[PDB]
């Protein structure tokens, strides 16, 4: 039982979001694709735990499309916390315990440092703050290359070909169509604005997160600035989409770490 | 010139080593495996630099096969870090740089530790914390059997499979009789004996680093005690073996390391 619903915030953004559970909330930013399907599994399984979890495709992404060019161009974690930050007043979401992926995870950092007040605790994985040489210009070139360039990379960072398949060919249909509109928009201004400061991480608690399969030099900063600022820090199973490869024991995961916060 | 030959030290090892150079002395510890034809190449471009590189093979490994027992069972950090304080006794190493990967590493720090005088800068690379599930059982099959898994397990952590397969026949006739012996006598009691504590780590400097494509979870332990501890951490391009997939840029950050110390 699960809501499906659409909402149009002040902001201009047409937003696409489901909801499922009661109890205390649990959001789930999507990685810079913004495709909420990835999370269908891990949602009723977090949900089955006593939350309420919330979801949504992200501004001009999947169903979400029908927002302001400027939602999705210039990108950084902190326009994004600012259009989520919108989307949680309208849903009547108070305080969340905060999960993202990537770009999802810079959102997670700029609320946590932003806007601490609803966050009871924040759930960051893989944020960028260095690109690898695959994207270096995947923002020059045309949007059928870009298409095909980037499936490619995903499905090679999925941790789990089988399940990234398995997505769908609606998903993947949909996909097809963010790949551009994510390349040009989110990969020269998401890692330069990193919210990675010591005063971006110490206003509520934070549990940071790496794939295991990732190669090492990938998220290797993430690692440093988490263990020199003393911040929990650890790996999850797969790459860079465990709530796909490995939805159980991502669900696991969230769970397990937003009830050490709950009084 | 290089030269190339046996000593007998007085803990009764036969060792196989290698010198070539003047200046400063640099040790180059090997992995676990023992060989030290993997670093052929490097050495030459170290030395070329002003300084004393010297390798050798492991206690009971190839060509320093005649060796007690003692020296190739129940192996730590620190009992090899024992042999090789009478070897550096006995071809007269007053203070070196020493590099060392795997059980290497490990006996670099317990070097750094427990012998602080001998050591000029430390670099140790991936030492192990926790083994990965390959090796679960590895000492505990067919000496056949050891010889393949490790072979290919080898060659998968090489991070560069031409390279590792152009070490040659000599080299990997000697690997395939070092494998079961290895794995009787390392995995087991490496990682448990990880010179890593607070205590063992300020001695002396130390720079410490992981393979760039490594997958995260295999080292990363490493990279949260370095930083934590305030000491030096980066990768390396490649995996396990640096010093035989990229044989230049291992020299130069040797090199580079190294030379941050002499005065
Ligand atoms: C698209 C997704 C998987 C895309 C597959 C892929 O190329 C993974 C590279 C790891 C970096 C991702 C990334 C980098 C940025 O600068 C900005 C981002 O929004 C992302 C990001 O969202 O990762
Ligand atoms: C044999 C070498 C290349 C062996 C290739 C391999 O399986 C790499 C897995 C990473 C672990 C290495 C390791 C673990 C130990 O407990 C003791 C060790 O001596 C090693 C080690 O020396 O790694």
């Amino acid at each position: 039982t699960r809501t499906r619903g659409y909402v149009t915030t002040k902001d201009g953004i047409k937003w696409y979001y489901e909801q499922e559970g009661s109890g205390p909330d649990v959001v789930l930013i999507p990685d810079g694709l913004g495709e909420c399907q990835m999370f269908d599994k891990p949602m009723s399984l977090i949900a089955s735990n006593g939350f309420r979890v919330t979801t949504f495709d992200m501004p001009g992404m999947s169903r979400s499309s029908d927002a302001p060019p400027e939602t999705y161009q210039d990108i950084t974690g902190r326009k994004l916390a600012g259009y989520i930050i919108t989307l949680l007043d309208t849903l009547d979401i108070k305080i969340a315990s905060v999960w993202g992926c990537a770009s999802g995870a810079s959102t997670v950092l700029a609320l946590c440092s932003d806007y601490p007040e609803r966050v009871r605790n924040g759930m960051p994985h893989e944020v960028p703050t260095e690109n690898p040489d695959i994207l270096l210009h995947i923002h020059e070139v045309d949007p059928a290359t870009i298409s095909q360039e980037m499936a490619a990379n995903s499905r090679a960072y999925s941790g789990n070909v089988e399940a990234w398949d398995a997505l769908g060919p609606e998903v993947h249909a949909r996909l097809h169509d963010n790949y551009p509109r994510w390349a040009y928009g989110y990969p020269r201004t998401i890692p330069p604005s990193a919210p990675v400061k010591t005063e971006d991480l110490h206003k509520v608690p934070i549990d940071w997160t790496v794939g295991a399969s990732t190669p090492t030099k990938l998220f290797f900063e993430n690692i440093v600035i988490a263990a020199r600022e003393g911040i929990n820090i650890g790996t999850l199973p797969g790459n860079h989409f465990p709530y796909v490869s490995h939805p159980e024991e991502f669900a696991k995961y969230v769970v397990e770490t937003s009830r050490k916060y709950l009084k």
